[PDB]
């Protein structure tokens, strides 16, 4: 998986 | 206030 | 406030 | 997996 | 308040 | 994996 | 605050 | 693995 | 407050 | 495993 915020 | 990039 | 990058 | 903030 | 990049 | 902040 | 590069 | 912050 | 670099 | 903060 890439990224993402929290 | 809530921000920030995912 | 709350920020940053993913 | 890549990046991510938290 | 919150910042940084990952 | 690669990079990532937390 | 927080900072800094992953 | 590479790099990070934490 | 926080910093560096990985 | 390459370099890394924390």
């Amino acid at each position: 998986s890439t990224g993402g915020y929290g």
